[PDB]
């Protein structure tokens, strides 16, 4: 029943965590045990029993979360001693949610004013960067569609100004991270006041 040693984790991807570590000099072990949980819950944590072998990876997890692992063989003896633990965080994604509450006031003749709420956390996958409006005219003189970039993330509203005047428009928004945009949220209509 002797402890594992060499006992190593690698990110591999935003949702893919690779644990290595020595196999024992052809020691009787029957099976490794693998127990793992997330840092920021403790309650529900995981086990996972396997052939021996010099790896394992663990998939199906969330991105931008903090894993923490530990290790042990069982031989005829029984179960061994675990592995100190050792932790793990996975990497970041685009988010997998649309910002929630979109809502949107005309403030003048060539001013509307859209206001929004961040995504929620279980689907941010990372630190949220910027943000993006997009919108597009119905009954103005041009029907081209217009997106406005560069959104920090401080505030939750952006003012749209220079559009036509007493006409109908649809706007978008989308989070956005390091490794790229979210899903765009449903489209909400306004009309511009004269």
């Amino acid at each position: 029943p002797a402890q594992p040693a060499d006992f190593q984790a690698e990110v591999e991807s935003d949702t893919r965590i690779q644990l290595s570590w020595l196999l024992p000099p052809q020691e009787r072990i029957i099976m490794y045990e693998l127990v793992y949980w997330a840092a920021e819950d403790e309650d529900q944590q995981h086990k996972v029993t396997f052939d021996p072998t010099s790896s394992y990876t663990l998939e199906d997890l969330k991105p931008d979360t903090l894993y923490r692992f530990q290790l042990a063989a069982r031989s005829d003896m029984g179960v061994g001693v675990f592995t100190p633990t050792i932790e793990a965080r996975t990497a970041q994604s685009t988010p997998s949610a649309p910002p929630q509450k979109v809502m949107c006031v005309s403030m003048g003749s060539t001013t509307v004013r859209v206001s929004w709420v961040p995504p929620p956390a279980d689907s941010r996958n990372g630190v949220i960067t910027q943000y993006s409006v997009a919108y597009e005219a119905v009954d103005g003189e041009d029907r081209g569609r217009h997106v406005v970039d560069g959104i920090s993330r401080e505030h939750s509203s952006w003012d749209l100004v220079g559009l036509e005047k007493w006409t109908e428009y649809r706007v978008w928004v989308r989070a956005h991270t390091d490794v790229g945009p979210g899903p765009e949220s449903s489209p909400v209509l306004v009309r511009t006041d004269e």
